[PDB]
């Protein structure tokens, strides 16, 4: 089974910009034969042109490429997406953008740590998200042909944990770790390795995360963020209510130790300038790897205040004429607040979106970090090793168990507290020290979230696959 029927294919039209965007739709596909969660299906959208042998933007539907967005937040389930789904968490827009593009999209819905079967039994924690990743893209690759578009051409995108999604997506092509879960699913006998990767703020190498938020906020120790409340905005989005706290002193002691094991872990990670160099950072976080992180900042204030943008909102920079000459870190980081507390993922209370993640069939939550088990307020078990590492997009790069995308492009805005800007940073060195292709940038003052830059974002795409 699992054979894509174009027959599925009806009719549909939406207004863009008062324009009218004339493509087809085939949703609510069973992608796996052994499904254990109502939301393990996609939906298919196709350029109308591509049903009468014609072009888009000089694609067609023989070389057309493949985009598959997830609606994947705070490691949750994220359903299939649609160009006319309005209900969050949604990126229709996006995707009416792409068909107006001439990209086809294939919108799979993807298990979440809340994600029960029909018994009440948790099937959705680590590695489900991924797992079902790979089963949509193997579904596609198995229908090269049937389906529209150019198989050899998908490309993931996602924001946040939907971006650390995209990632290890390209990151674990047909990694032998998922066969044993995709085989039991019975997913299409096809490979899982993609085109390209697009992954805005992905929250990845969870690990080592707590070291590198630590790092980066040491010594600010009030906390400022908004948690759902009951209730809902516009189209579904929960409401929020503002939430603060003060760092108590056991808190910044394990702040303090949290920071200073940090510089081991960069160090260790050999990370290397383009001569060769290799990038560190000493005792007490100062050192060449920071210098970066203060530059990629600096780069952004200055691109956005070629552009215009009023730069004097955060503290910290200094302007000479018209350039961004330097930057008080410390001070630009105050100034934007802390967010989270610590350990800001691996909570010792197993509280946290990650500590649901890494629980499983037997334990609702559990740590990812010796240094969260070991200082656990609460009963708790310490997540598989291999399991961790195996839903790291850093672990493909060190070492060969897969077969890489060649292409990246990673942002994470430069407001933007949920993880430190070292996580994303440290992805895109490896990327480039390995010979992979890689897009970075750091936006002036774009908080957590993705899709805001769709020009750029559609630009890189046809570059790739057209220019």
């Amino acid at each position: 089974r699992l054979i894509f029927d174009a027959d599925w294919l009806v009719p549909e039209q939406v207004q863009v910009a008062g324009q009218a965007i004339q493509y087809y739709a085939a949703r609510n596909i069973q992608y796996v034969q052994h499904p254990v969660a109502a939301i393990q299906v996609l939906n298919v959208f196709v350029p109308a042109a591509y049903l009468h042998g014609s072009s888009v933007n000089g694609y067609q539907r023989a070389t057309a490429p493949i985009l598959m967005p997830n609606t994947v937040g705070g490691y949750l389930p994220g359903p299939a997406d649609d160009p006319q789904r309005v209900t969050w968490p949604t990126n229709a827009g996006t995707i009416q953008q792409a068909l107006k593009r001439g990209y086809v999209v294939v919108a799979a819905g993807i298990r979440g740590r809340t994600t029960v079967d029909k018994s009440g039994q948790r099937v959705g924690q680590a590695p489900a998200f991924i797992v079902d990743m790979k089963a949509a893209i193997r579904y596609v690759k198995y229908n090269q042909g049937r389906l529209p578009g150019d198989t050899n051409r998908i490309i993931t995108n996602g924001t946040s944990a939907g971006g650390a999604t995209s990632a290890l997506a390209g990151a674990s092509g047909n990694s032998a770790y998922f066969e044993p879960a995709l085989t039991a699913l019975g997913a299409a006998p096809a490979t899982d390795d993609i085109f390209a990767v697009s992954a805005y703020c992905p929250i990845h190498n969870l690990e080592h995360a707590d070291m590198a938020y630590e790092w980066q906020f040491n010594g600010i120790n009030d906390w400022h963020r908004y948690q759902p409340v009951a209730g809902t905005t516009k189209n579904g989005r929960p409401k929020f209510e503002p939430v603060s706290g003060q760092l108590t002193v056991e808190e910044q002691a394990l702040s303090l130790a949290l920071k200073a094991q940090f510089s081991t872990y960069l160090n260790q990670l050999q990370l290397t300038a383009s001569d060769g160099t290799h990038l560190t950072l000493n005792e007490a976080g100062m050192g060449s790897f920071r210098d970066v992180v203060r530059q990629l900042l600096i780069s952004s204030a200055q691109t956005a205040f070629d552009q215009g943008t009023d730069i004097h909102k955060y503290a910290g920079f200094v302007v000479t004429g018209n350039q961004v000459t330097d930057l008080d870190l410390s001070a630009y980081l105050k100034s934007l607040t802390r967010m989270k507390a610590v350990p800001a993922f691996d909570q010792l209370d197993l509280t946290s979106p990650e500590n649901n993640l890494f629980g499983d069939a037997t334990a609702k939550a559990k740590h990812f970090t010796a240094l969260a088990q070991t200082r656990s307020t609460v009963t708790a078990q310490l997540a598989d090793a291999e399991l961790i590492q195996a839903i790291n997009p850093l672990s493909y790069l060190t070492t060969t168990s897969s077969q890489v995308a060649k292409h990246w492009r990673i942002r994470h805005g430069a407001a933007d507290r949920d993880t430190s800007f070292a996580i994303p940073i440290i992805l895109a060195i490896m990327l480039e020290n390995h010979g992979y292709g890689i897009d970075f940038a750091l936006p002036w003052d774009i908080p957590h979230s993705g899709d805001y830059d769709l020009g750029d974002l559609f630009s890189w795409i046809d570059g790739l696959c057209q220019l």
